[PDB]
């Protein structure tokens, strides 16, 4: 394969998979590879271990290990992962190099990757007021239960919405109203991050194994308020998060270079993998989220990097924490 994998320390949950997938968005990994973290504290800076792991997973030909990352952002009580969502990891990690990033040379790197914009809007039925709020997004959350591929939970999350009686919208000035409330899309990102809602609550929170669909290329201007002739919303599948169980085991599947060769990343154990067995096989052991990446971005975001593109300081440093 030439890839190398992740150590287990238990409990890591989806932590593996989310960091093989920004690691192999590779415009990601320079901008975090060029961040200025010379006289920074190793054992609290999360940036500074963002940079080992990643620099570990770029050289060493053994399993790499994790145990710092862990410890900066402080997640160690014996809940912390089962607690959250990737959504919520992915998070820590984006915004404290967001922020590291202020200054320099590659400031705004993560929101031009991540981040698209979206409009939320009411409008009144027979009186005449509308609310328009523009929101920016870095993910989006996805419904499964009753749908059976991506298409339909798109229609669903622009679906309109109504606002009948016993729920029935204050306008302030016209009083209770009968009104529509909807969502939707002004952008999507060069990198589009999708979370499927598979873990929901019942008489007590659970996980639906009910098969879902997704596509190894993804049109989105159906969605789109105003479409462009020049750069139109298709989406390939790079990354995909996979659960199998209950209580179980958590794997990713990528095609790192966008070719459409597959790997099957088990912590340790990288091994090649066929389409099916990373696309089908897992449309329900199941995915929970999925990375696409819009086709005319496909070679700036996955550039290839070289053992020259990390800076010297940044390799030196490394070398020295590595002997002792
Ligand atoms: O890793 C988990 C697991 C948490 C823990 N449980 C059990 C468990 C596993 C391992 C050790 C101890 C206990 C299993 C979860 C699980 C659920 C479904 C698919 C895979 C795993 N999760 C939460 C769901 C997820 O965040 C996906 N997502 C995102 N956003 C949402 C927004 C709104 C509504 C639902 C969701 C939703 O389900 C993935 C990470």
């Amino acid at each position: 394969t030439g890839y190398v994998g992740l150590k287990n320390q238990g409990a890591t949950c989806y932590m593996n998979s989310l960091l093989q997938t920004l690691f192999f968005t590779n415009q990601l990994r320079k901008a975090v590879y060029m961040m200025p973290t010379e006289g920074d504290d190793s054992s609290k800076s999360v940036p500074l271990a963002l940079q080992r792991v990643f620099y570990e997973l770029q050289h060493s030909d053994k399993p790499v290990g994790t145990k710092k990352l862990t410890k900066s952002f402080g997640w160690e009580t014996l809940d912390s992962f089962m607690q959250h969502d990737v959504q919520e990891l992915c998070r820590v990690l984006l915004d404290n190099v967001e922020n590291k990033m202020k200054g320099t040379c590659v400031e705004g790197t993560i929101p031009k990757l991540f981040r698209g914009k979206m409009v939320s809007y009411i409008q009144c039925k027979e009186v005449d007021y509308r609310s328009d709020r523009r929101e920016d997004y870095y993910d989006i959350q996805l419904s499964i239960k009753g749908k059976k591929n991506i298409f339909e939970s798109f229609v669903d999350y622009v679906a309109v919405e109504q606002l009948d009686g016993d729920n029935k919208y204050d306008a302030g000035e016209h009083g209770l109203q009968e009104a529509e409330k909807g969502v939707k899309f002004l952008t999507l990102p060069p990198v589009l991050h999708l979370q499927l809602m598979r873990f929901m609550y019942d008489p007590q929170n659970i996980k639906i194994n009910d098969r879902f669909e997704f596509p190894e290329q993804l049109p989105l201007d159906e969605f789109l308020q105003k479409t462009d002739p020049k750069d139109p919303a298709n989406y390939i599948l790079h990354a995909v998060l996979v659960h199998s169980g209950d209580n179980g085991h958590y794997v990713v599947y990528l095609n790192p270079k966008g070719d459409g060769k597959w790997c099957k990343f088990d912590d340790d154990v990288v091994s090649r993998c066929t389409k099916e067995e990373a696309i089908e096989h897992n449309y329900g052991t199941n995915a929970y989220m999925l990375v696409y990446i819009r086709e005319s971005k496909l070679s700036e975001v996955l550039q290839a990097v070289t053992d020259h593109d990390i800076p010297q300081q940044l390799v030196e440093r490394l070398q020295e924490e590595k002997r002792i």
